[PDB]
């Protein structure tokens, strides 16, 4: 399938160039797969998702998106424009506040919710989870990241949003996930992207269209988009069969476009995230 002037990003993550506009991509599309959002909600009446994602777990008084971020990380995941996955089942967790905010203690509690409930959710080509948020080290942090990984969850986190080495952000720093940094349009390290040794991908992140809330878009720039753009590549994967919960991070980096990105300090991968798709 052939998605013309799309987002820069979905077009980089089916290519092996950047600077064109077409997604290309397997019509499956995720069909089958189900990624969680773990954000400040997802608007799931925009018209974008087409029925397929559900508020499922909220921490505060309300599971409404107020802030968008969690709606614009969902789109890229799996919108029907903006997203990578098309057919892909949406399941929000609000753990983060309409300010962007969230205590350690609702996040780890947000992640192991995500280990139980797959359990009552069809998802019989695999569940992943996409984890935009972030902070200092802590250990806690990172075992509850590492916790919804082994019990079968593909699990991707941004990198943070700092110019630093990612060893010093959870859930960032814990080893057995996904740690994903960002790029931009020409192929360089997006300027606010952590790095260091931690990385395992680098995906779109600067000046990334998506959906917001109120039923609208718009273009933002973080780890946080590059993040779902892996998760969203995830799903697709493991609805073609080419990959597991337990390996995709390491078949994405396998798989991946390698080389291409500028600014990549030493000792970090050059390696950028792409499907492989031949049409």
């Amino acid at each position: 399938a052939a998605q013309t002037n799309a987002p820069w990003g979905l077009a980089r993550i089916s290519s092996t160039s950047p600077g064109t506009s077409t997604y290309y991509y397997d019509e499956s599309a995720g069909q089958g797969s189900c990624v969680y959002v773990i954000d400040t909600g997802i608007e799931a009446s925009h018209p974008e998702f087409e029925g397929r994602a559900q508020m499922v777990k909220t921490y505060y008084y309300s599971s409404r998106d107020g802030n968008g971020h969690g709606t614009h990380c969902a789109g890229t995941v799996g919108s029907r424009t903006y997203g990578v996955a098309k057919k892909t089942q949406l399941f929000g967790v609000k753990v983060l506040d309409d300010n962007g905010s969230g205590q350690y203690s609702t996040i780890i509690a947000g992640m192991d919710f995500v280990a139980s409930d797959k359990n009552n959710r069809n998802c019989p080509k695999g569940v992943v989870a996409s984890l935009s948020l972030g902070g200092g080290y802590s250990s806690s942090v990172n075992s509850a990241a590492a916790r919804l990984q082994s019990s079968g969850v593909m699990v991707a986190v941004a990198a943070g949003n700092n110019n630093a080495d990612a060893r010093n952000y959870s859930p960032a720093s814990e080893p057995s996930v996904c740690t994903v940094g960002a790029s931009d349009r020409y192929d360089r390290r997006s300027s606010f992207s952590n790095y260091g040794s931690v990385l395992d991908i680098f995906g779109p992140g600067t000046d990334i269209l998506s959906t917001w809330i109120g039923g609208s878009t718009r273009s933002i720039s973080g780890t946080s988009m590059a993040t779902p753009h892996v998760a969203g590549l995830a799903a697709y994967l493991m609805t073609l069969g080419k990959t597991t919960a337990a390996s995709a991070c390491r078949y994405i980096a396998d798989t991946a476009n390698k080389g291409d990105l500028s600014n990549i300090p030493f000792g970090t991968v050059n390696l950028l995230a792409y499907n492989n798709y031949q049409a």
